[PDB]
């Protein structure tokens, strides 16, 4: 039931200026909901985010008490890509410029994950 | 070689809570390391070049010219920073979550420039 949360993706994008896109994806890399990207950009974003999350989790296993990933952040020249878990089987990927308030983005991404939860429990 | 190893230690020593520093080819080979046994370092070079490679893809699609600058993995109690060093190289640093992000950020940018002469 996570396939129709485009409104939750935009609720996030609309609530933190300088964010451009939010994609909610299965950890195998498939788009479930999205705001801000066209169909092709989203498939691509979801492939990247899931690879980042899986390498992130593997580093935790191979180096640090198998600790869960809190977040992966890619810093590009002109923007940032944030990837965190969004519940079992699921990931949230957000593109935001450096002028984005990262405290506010943190609160918003955390809130989004808790709201997604009832749709994973169907 | 041992010369670069020396610089990797220098970095760990200057930055509290860091535990290791690996310099890697983007194609995933260890060039020098401090604080990981040789097997773990090879794993670090593989995982870090994997992070770099995905971050680079992202740059090409969503960036506007410049390369990925850094990938940070934040785990329960530690952080993995992977910085672009140019010339087919990355710096991968592991640290406990207690490390000072201001200093570590500065020290890593400096190290990337510092090694440059030993890579030519």
């Amino acid at each position: 039931h996570v396939s129709d949360l485009d409104w939750l993706m935009s609720g996030l994008v609309q609530r933190v200026p300088h964010t451009t896109s939010a994609v909610l994806l299965s950890c195998d890399g498939l788009v479930k909901s999205v705001h801000g990207l066209d169909p092709d950009s989203a498939d691509h974003m979801a492939a990247l985010a899931s690879g980042l999350y899986s390498l992130g989790r593997s580093a935790g296993i191979r180096f640090g008490d198998g600790g869960d990933v809190r977040q992966v952040v890619v810093e590009l020249d002109s923007t940032l890509l944030f990837v965190s878990t969004a519940g079992s089987g699921t990931c949230l990927a957000v593109l935001a410029g450096r002028e984005a308030d990262a405290a506010v983005l943190g609160y918003e991404m955390a809130m989004l994950v808790k709201s997604v939860r009832p749709y994973l429990m169907t």
